[PDB]
């Protein structure tokens, strides 16, 4: 209960304010004592990592349910994964806004990145993963994650504002993302 | 004086708040009466269009000064234009933030788009323009402008936060933009 309420309140606050959002704000919006928040997350760094994992789990659970694992072709599988990301963020704009800030925050621990993958094996190799961002040195993976998230946010913005052409924006954004972030 | 002060104050407000920013806020921050602001811009729509042109002039004046017109190769010329855009936005983050919101606002008049080009012929054909976004139907030009601006903002974000690798981010972002938004 209170853990879920705190994570939901942290999601809204960071979506609105960035990793800077105050624990006090988060605690009151969750209707708990700030000391109670520290019982769940002793530090802002811990809240960042725990919240990132929470949102990442939610997102990937969404992707798992839309995925058809017959599909082996990487581009097609990647299109489906994109479309599920755009859907997720249109359904949950604060989750997207929060995860975008978390993803590029530089407070994510190697432990946490590790923890993400271990929690959804299905994504590792029911796609055969990647071609996406393989060309980049390790140091620039964060930047490529930022580029992906930038493209996706724009695609969301336009689809939300002009729903009659949502599929068109999604398809154009996909093609942009894929050309940006792959090599043949 | 007062026109320039109002345009500067509108730039900060929209960068912070979006096309929604209030004229009252803009007028006080410019230290003029709100009725005085209406003498310069009778409507928020007019302020949007006049401000967009103001920022667009500033940006393109920057580009004109960095441009070497010996360069005929479109990709190289486009790289230079990108690098000058990234520089401009790092030098003037509110100008970038404001122009990004204006560019996609749907309040820009055909008259204004017309007015932009007429004001800088040098950009029309000392580059031979485009290859950029030529593939898109007219209805999606705004979306492609949004994609460009999304890529550029990210490239700025990373260059500002990690100046030691600024050129690297700029070059990677360029290549992403160019692959997204051209076809051979
Ligand atoms: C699951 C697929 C990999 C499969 C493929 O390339 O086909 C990942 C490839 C790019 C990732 C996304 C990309 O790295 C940007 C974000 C990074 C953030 O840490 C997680 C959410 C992200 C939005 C993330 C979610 C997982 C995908 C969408
Ligand atoms: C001047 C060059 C065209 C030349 C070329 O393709 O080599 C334009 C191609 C893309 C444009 C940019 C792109 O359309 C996105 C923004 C749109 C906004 O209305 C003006 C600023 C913009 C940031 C704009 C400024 C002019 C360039 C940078």
């Amino acid at each position: 209960d209170k853990k879920q309420a705190l994570l939901e309140a942290a999601t809204q606050a960071i979506a609105q304010s960035g990793i800077a959002a105050s624990t006090a704000v988060i605690a009151r919006n969750a209707g708990v004592a700030e000391g109670t928040l520290f019982r769940y997350f002793a530090t802002k760094d811990e809240l960042i990592n725990t919240l990132y994992l929470h949102l990442k789990q939610d997102l990937c659970q969404s992707m798992i349910m839309e995925l058809d694992r017959s599909i082996t072709d990487a581009k097609m599988m990647t299109r489906f994964i994109w479309n599920s990301y755009i859907s997720w963020g249109l359904n949950h704009p604060a989750r997207h806004r929060a995860i975008r800030q978390l993803a590029v925050s530089e407070k994510l621990t190697k432990e946490t990145e590790q923890r993400a993958d271990d929690m959804f094996p299905e994504l590792r190799d029911l796609c055969h993963r990647s071609v996406l961002m393989v060309f980049m040195s390790d140091e620039y993976r964060a930047f490529g994650d930022g580029l992906f998230l930038a493209l996706a946010e724009t695609t969301m913005d336009f689809a939300a504002r002009d729903p009659a052409r949502a599929g068109e924006y999604i398809a154009l954004g996909f093609e942009a993302m894929w050309r940006a972030l792959t090599r043949e």
